[PDB]
Formats: C-alpha cells, sequence, structure tokens
C-alpha cells in the first residue's frame, strides 16, 4: 500500500513655510549654524526634484537623522577640542560624515545588496523612532525652560540631562517659559500664524533685552565656496556612517512604498536608494549635514511641489532671512515638541499592537528602551539583534501535539487543539510544528518522549528486570541540521530496540535529501519514509495484524 | 463541501602518569608555575569522585581552557605591570578567574538556567576546539624550536607569532630541536616511556649545560596556605569568565551525555552543572586555575579509577617530583603536539562533512578561521552569532513552488521536484516553506508573484486600457508575525480586486488565531480558511461552476 513518486531530473508654500521653523531647530539640535539647515532643506528638495521616483514624500531634514548627525559631531568635538573656529569644524564634520554615508548608500544601491533593508519589520522602526522622539524631547526641554545646562553625552544621556534640569529647575529666565506656554495653548497653517506672532512679539517687545535667547541673524546667502570634505576625518565617522545610511534608507524605502501601495505602486527601491544617495553627496560639498525622507513633513504634505517649498526656501535664503531672526528658542522647542506629537501617539494603540502579536510589542518596548534611555546607535542595535533572536526564541519552544484523524475524511488536525477526533490504539501520530535542528533537539526530544512512551526508561526497566508504531509527521519541518539527522537516526534506533516502528511522514524534498545523504534510509529499506500521514497510518495498521 | 471541527475549550595509573608531563605544560601554556598543574589536576580528581554522575570522563585541565585563563592572566599582568612576584601574582588571577566561573556555572545550575547550553550545535564547538588547538601549537612552536620570542597577545597572535619565528629563525638552541625531532619520530603507554627516555638522557649527559631550557625544580608538596582569592580584581575577570564557565560546563555535559548514550544513559545535566561548579570553587580555593571536562584524556582513560590518577598525582606530588625536573621543554611541546593531533584530525574529514550539511560546513569554517587568527573569545561569540544568523539566512531565501495532486490519492506534492503531477487548469496551489514573517515578506511576495499572475502589474495594464483561484498551502508556514498578518490580507486585497479568489489551507491553529486577531477573516465571511488542499481545491471546483 504505496504510491511511486518520481522526481524530475500648491501646497508646497506651506511646507517651504513650515521647513523654515522646522529647520533653524533640526540645525541647533544638529549643533550647527541654523542657516545650513535651510541649505539643507532645500538642496535636498532640489536634488529629489531633479531625479526621484516616490512622487509622494518629503525627503529633508529627518530629526533623527539630525540628531545622530548631531552626537557624531559632538563626539568629534570632544575629541578634537575645537580659521576652523567651532561653527566651521563642526559643518564640516557633518558634510563627511554626509559624503560618506551618500557613498555608502549609492555603493548598495549599485550593488543591489540593498537587502540589508529587511532587517528592520517596521515594528523596530516604530519604537526606534519613539525613543528618539523622547531624545529630542529632553534635548528641547532646555530651551522649553530657558535653561543653561552644560552639554551631555552619551549612554544615559537622557536621564543626566533631566537630573540637571531637576539640579538646576530654578534660576529660568521666566519669559522664555511664558512665551513658550503661550505657544503651547495655541499649537494645541497653525504653525505659521505661530511664528509670525512670536516674531512680531519679539521685534516689537525687545525679548532679548531680558535676556531671552533668541535666534541670532543668520547670514543670508553666502556658501558660496563649495568647501570639499576634509577626507581626513573619514576613518573616525564611517562607523557611524554606516547607521546614519542604513536608517535613511530604509526609512526612505519604506515611506516610498507606503505612499506607492496608497496609491500609483510605481517606487523602484533600486531607484530610492540612489536618488537618497545622490542626496548625501552633491549636498554634502555645498555645506549639507544630512538627508532622507521626513515623517511629519510628509503628513504635512498629505514632486514639482516640492520645487515650490525650495523655491520658499530661496526667497528665505535670499530675502526673507531677517524676517526670521531675533526670534526665541522656545517657540522652536514647542514646534519641535507638537511635531514630536505624532510619534509619540503611538503609545495610545499600544494595546492593539499587544492583540495582533506580543513578541512583536516585546520587541517593540526593547527598542524603545534602548533608543530612549541608551544611546541611540546601540539603541538600533540592540533592536534589529534581539529581533533575529525573537524568531531563534519561538522555534526553541515549538508547538508540538498528537494527531487525530478526521471523520470521513484525510485530514489530521491536532488533538491538544481540537476536540471529537479519533485515534486508534497502538497508533501515535507526533506533530513538530518548528524545525528541528541543534536549538530545540532536546525540545523535540523530550516531547517526543512526553507524548508518547519514553524508549531509554522503559529499556533500562527490562534490563533491571501496547504502543507499537509512531508516525512522526514532518510536514511542518522546514531544515534537518547535521543535529537533526542524528536526532532522527537515534531516535529510530531507540525505538526499534524497544520494539517500536518509527514512520516519516509528509517530509519536504530538502528534507529527504538531507535523511538520504546521512544514511538514515540505509539502501532501499523502504517503509521509512512515507508521502501522506494517512498512508504510513494504514501501512501500521497492516503491519500490526 | 466543508467540514466542522470544534476547538477545545586500575588505567588511572596510565592517564595519571600521562597527567604529570601532560599539566607542567598545560601549566606552562597557562602562565603559572609548573606544579600547580598538578595541584589543579589532583583536586579536579579527587572532587569529581566525591560527587559526580558521567561514571566516564577524565575532569581536569583543558588545553582550551587553560589558554583561556593563561590570556587572561597576561592581560591581567600588563595591565597591574608585576610578595605578589610574578608567580604568584598571576596564580592569584588565575585562582579569582576559577572562583567566578564556579560561582557562575553553580549560579546557572542552581537557577535552571543552563538552557543557555543548546547554542553550541557541536560544529561550532569542533571548529573553535580545532581553532585553539592551532592557537596551542604555535604557542609550542617557540619551545619545539628552543627559541626565546617575546610575549605576545591580542587580535592576530598566531599570525604575529609565526612572523616573529620567521625574524629569528636562526640562533636556536640546536639541542632541543634534535631531542624534539627524536620524541617526534617516537611518538608517531609511549607518552611514558618517551618522558622516562628523555628525563634519563637530560639527567645524565647534563643537556642544560648546553643553554637547553629544562623544567627547574618545583616545590614539592607546599601549598599549605589556603591563600582566599583577592577579590578585588573580580570586575576585571567577570567578562573572561563568562566565557570561561560556558565553555567548561557545556564540554562537560557535551562528553558526559555522549559517553552516557555509548552505555549507561544516567548523566543528569543539572548534577554535572553542580560537579563542574564544585570543581571550580574549592580546587579556586587551594591554588588552581580552571577545571573541564578533558577530550583527550577522556580518550586515553577509554570514576572511580580517576582516584588513582589522584594518587599518581599526589605521589607526584609528594616524593617523585624530583624525578621529573630537569627535562627538556621540547619534550612538552612535542606531548602536547601529539595530544593534539586527535582534534587536528578532524580535518581529514570535512568532505563527510560537507556532503551531510553545507551551512553546518561553513559555520564549522568561519568558526575555526575565527578562533585562529583573531583571539579565542572573539572566535567562540562569532561562532554563537553566525549559526544563529545562518538559521535566519535559511528562512531568507525559503523554498517556494506549485502543487500537483497526485493520481487516485490526496496527496499533494511539489511540481518543482516531483514529475507527473496533474493541475487542472485555473487552479493554482502555491507552496512557501519556511515561515512568513517580516524577514521574508518581499521573498514571499515575489515569489507568489512570479509562480502565479502579477496582480499589481495586471491590475495597472487594467487601468492603462484563466487563473481564477489561488490555493495558499499553510502547512509549513510556523508563526506569522504582524507583517504577515499584513501581507496576507495585501496579498488578498490585490488578487480580489483583479478578480481572484484566494484560499487560505491547512493553517496551523496559531496561524489560525493569529488571522482571527487581525481581522483577515472578517466576521464569519466563510470561504476563506479550510482544513485541506483538497477540500478548498474541490470548494474553488464547484465555485467556479
Amino acid at each position: 500500500h504505496r504510491i511511486l513518486i518520481e522526481r524530475q531530473e500648491m501646497s508646497g508654500l506651506i511646507v517651504g513655510i513650515l521647513l523654515v521653523p522646522q529647520s533653524i531647530a533640526y540645525s541647533l539640535l544638529a549643533g550647527q549654524e541654523p542657516v545650513y539647515g535651510l541649505y539643507t532643506s532645500f538642496f535636498a528638495s532640489i536634488i529629489y526634484f531633479l531625479l526621484g521616483t516616490s512622487r509622494h514624500i518629503s525627503v529633508g531634514i529627518f530629526g533623527v537623522l539630525c540628531l545622530m548627525i548631531g552626537e557624531t559631531v559632538d563626539r568629534e568635538l570632544q575629541k578634537a577640542g575645537y580659521i576652523c573656529d567651532k561653527s566651521c569644524y563642526a559643518i564640516m564634520v557633518g558634510s563627511t560624515v554626509t559624503f560618506i554615508a551618500g557613498v555608502y548608500q549609492v555603493a548598495m544601491g549599485f550593488f543591489q545588496v540593498g537587502f540589508v533593508s529587511v532587517y528592520l519589520s517596521d515594528a523596530l522602526l516604530s519604537g526606534f523612532v519613539t525613543g528618539a522622539s523622547f531624545t529630542i524631547l529632553t534635548s528641547q526641554a532646555k530651551y522649553l525652560l530657558g535653561l543653561n545646562l552644560p552639554r551631555t553625552n552619551g549612554v544615559g544621556s537622557l536621564i543626566t540631562t533631566w537630573i540637571h534640569v531637576f539640579r538646576n529647575i530654578h534660576k529660568t529666565n521666566l519669559c522664555d517659559l511664558i512665551t513658550s506656554l503661550l505657544c503651547l495653548l495655541v499649537l494645541l497653517p497653525i504653525e505659521l500664524v505661530v511664528v509670525v506672532a512670536a516674531t512680531l512679539a519679539s521685534h516689537f517687545g525687545k525679548l532679548h533685552e531680558n535676556y531671552n535667547s533668541s535666534i541670532a541673524g543668520h547670514i543670508p546667502t553666502g556658501f558660496m565656496p563649495p568647501k570639499v570634505p576634509e577626507w581626513n576625518l573619514i576613518p573616525s565617522v564611517a562607523v557611524d556612517a554606516i547607521a546614519i545610511s542604513i536608517i535613511g534608507f530604509a526609512i526612505t524605502v519604506s515611506l516610498s512604498e507606503m505612499f506607492a501601495k496608497k496609491h500609483g505602486y510605481t517606487v523602484k527601491a533600486n531607484q530610492e536608494m540612489y536618488a537618497i544617495g545622490f542626496c548625501n553627496i552633491i549636498p554634502s560639498f555645498f555645506h549639507c549635514f544630512t538627508t532622507s525622507a521626513a515623517l511629519a513633513k510628509t503628513l504635512v504634505k498629505e514632486q514639482l511641489s516640492g520645487v515650490v517649498t525650495a523655491l520658499v526656501l530661496l526667497l528665505v535664503l535670499l530675502v526673507i532671512a531677517p524676517l526670521f531672526y531675533s526670534l526665541q528658542k522656545s517657540v522652536l522647542g514647542v514646534i519641535t515638541i507638537v511635531n514630536l506629537r505624532g510619534a509619540l501617539r503611538k503609545f495610545r494603540d499600544l494595546p492593539k499592537m499587544w492583540s495582533i502579536s506580543r513578541m512583536d510589542t516585546v520587541i517593540w518596548f526593547v527598542t524603545m528602551l534602548s533608543s530612549a534611555l541608551l544611546s541611540t546607535e546601540i539603541g538600533l542595535l540592540v533592536g534589529v539583534c534581539f529581533s533575529i533572536f525573537c524568531v531563534i526564541l519561538r522555534t526553541q519552544k515549538p508547538k508540538s501535539s498528537l494527531l487525530g484523524l478526521v471523520e470521513e475524511s484525510e485530514v489530521f488536525e491536532s488533538v491538544s487543539a481540537y476536540k471529537n477526533l479519533q485515534i486508534k490504539p497502538g497508533i501515535k501520530i507526533f506533530r513538530f510544528v518548528a524545525p528541528l535542528y541543534y536549538i530545540n533537539k532536546e525540545c523535540f526530544k523530550s516531547a517526543l518522549y512526553k507524548q508518547t512512551v519514553n524508549p531509554i526508561l522503559i529499556k533500562v526497566a527490562w534490563k533491571k528486570a501496547e504502543l507499537h508504531t509512531i508516525v512522526i509527521d514532518c510536514s511542518a519541518i522546514q531544515f534537518l541540521d547535521t543535529a537533526g539527522i542524528h536526532t532522527l537516526k537515534e531516535v529510530r534506533r531507540d525505538y526499534e530496540a524497544i520494539g517500536i516502528q518509527v514512520l516519516l511522514a509528509q517530509c519536504n524534498p530538502t528534507v529527504r535529501d538531507s535523511l538520504t545523504n546521512g544514511e538514515y534510509c540505509k539502501k532501499e529499506e523502504e517503509n521509512l519514509l512515507f508521502y501522506s500521514v494517512y498512508e504510513a497510518m494504514a501501512f501500521a495498521e497492516v503491519s500490526k495484524n
């Protein structure tokens, strides 16, 4: 009773006016002069308009990217202790990091090795974004309170800044706090009106006369010399540029793909990789720090309209620049806070994530904690690795149950999950859902010994002094590592020694090849491998009689 | 046409005489006085006899363990630049590492958290052992040549020592080389005769008169004060002790289990963990450096006989000690080389490993290279992580094929691997062997779009301007992460929009719960989930007509 089978041989003005206040900071947070953030936004929009495929996205300054480049800039400053002065040296450092990141992105795009973008899960990404949003929140807290705490960096930056704030809660400006409260209650085209009102009030009332920290005049136009990167700092920033490029292009391709799935569906991942690479090389020579697809802006916008944004930026870089100076830094802080509100709202729908899948929620929380309390790069690395390990954990504990026959059908279901299932005596069909390899080898052996009889104990009892065949269903066993071949041979040998016959059913072609290479089936011994659970069970029934 | 199923609610003298020459070195390699290796062997045998369960093993000095403790000792010496003198300080350092490793082992045994022992595969272990064997070979090369190269440590120790040897190949003793050649040709109870002859020749001929480096007199007995560990160096050695304890107890349990499987089969893993823990704490207070199950000795032996070994050791520690001094260090080198021959022979059977499984062979080679060229601890870590990643790689590229019906049966086989399979027109049964999660989501979508039609392209062609149902077999899909739920919903939506009906078959109970929680099945929409490939295919056949 066997079957023989043979194998084969426009709206841009809004964003453009939202980007002006949304840069000074993302530039101040980045630790550079405010006009250079505007340079970054302008060059990013212009470059993406020249070449790009998203057709609905706002590439440019990305909070998290600015935070990472700022952390790298601060570390390089502390290492060097810095013509170069202060702003210029940091700006060159940022440009060097940008050039290296763009080179990495373009190399990955050309090599077609962009598969490294699949290790992010979007849950790791949401957690990482939320952690960075909290980090930006604490960074802007000192502008919110008009404080003057010393610069801090490294693991535990969040808690260190918070405890410094607690140390000198007092001795504030008390005008920045008041205007921050006013801007907060207004915010909760609102941003444009808010910045206009704040600028008008600061200019009319002479806020800086009361020691209120405000934005100084940023040099209009300028930037005439296209200073190339120094390239001596290349080794000192390469490791940071790796993570910067990975995050930037992964977020860009994710946003492009999601918007294309919304409509159009014409986004080519390799083309976006090329575009984000050239959005970090050509601008890098033009005093820029980074570029990536911005989550919030994209929401504000929702690529010709992008040109409009650039135009507005150019106007702000041509004649509207003095209209924006002498503006209190607290307004930039509250603007940053209300833009991070969008990423912060992900907390509200935490139960929805918990209901769908628990391990993902656990990965999300672990990534959040590692990317907020610890450093950003360490947080992302902890996230990617934790996700890879979680896949391993699912294999280590694997569903395993006996199988029962469904009446008037050949369907074999799980008796531990489905009721009214018939099992004839002397036949036990074991089912192991996960792959069998070195990790769950002991678990597979223990589960089989528990559901069925234990051959070793019964043999030792016999030496001191019902069930006759076992049908091991391998339908769900995707691969069998060297340890698996040995485990299966050992199981068969023990059960043969006790007096039981072990039958393998529904084996994958790959598992069949692995068993054949391991000499499990000997030389056409037969009665060991079967193509269906039903056929093997009927064969056992015949063999018993 | 559906089925309704409801869910449930003696020989010891030989080893003892082989251990004397097999310690001086494993002590010299460890960077300590030779008599302390004998102390370690004696205390290990005595402790394991008092408590233990292997009943066939030779716990004691393990080459790799001695190498690791010696590397830690050398690094601590360089950090401190060292009453303490030279030998005593290093000995205290080793004892501290031993105490910390024993504490770690006993804590893991008590906590029943020994599951961390399942991440080694025995292929990673074989590669790690081979790499350490090469490291010991290069370390003993300088005794083989009677050289005097300066001490080296860190990543690239092997190549650095080799290039130093090349730098001064000349200016050798030329007597140590000759006696090493003689011992080599004799070796290739042989070891006992060899050491006896070497000692007799060295004593009679006055080899050290010709600047031949020989073993100095080691203090007989002694060790009366049980000097407790300093405990100030505890933080400086904890990270090394972690790896030391993991390797030691994993090797011990592996050897105990394999020998028990050979016969007896009474080894309890937790009891062995406790024993190896107490084999590194009580001796640690008695001037010992480490303890683990030795691979080679065990072969020499093959626990009452272990006592015999201790007795011999005690005699060597009582009155036979001066019988062993003034013995050329080259003899110890050749003895170490011929004992590493056993681990080196694993190269000969490399094709056998390649035939059984290729990825394991790749893991073995990667671990070998990382544990020989780079440092030992970095090699082991590179091994464990690489193995965990390799499981991920198998999922990223997953077998995927269409399914065909087997004549006069309900068996559905793979048409890409099995011939003479019937597929009626308009039905395509896709099979995805690996789990569906964030890693292979794109691969699953691409494979399905390739074998069947591509809904997005056909829809865009229709907008610019045969197959009617798809049965997705989920029998091998163990788990569905949040991304999987979204991918399946997107696939169903696209195929519904084009005009095709998507059917899921043989879903696991866990996958059913995941789909239900993700609102894939809506509210009893039916005709979406089926318990068998046959039932869903017949339902499609009826629905077409």
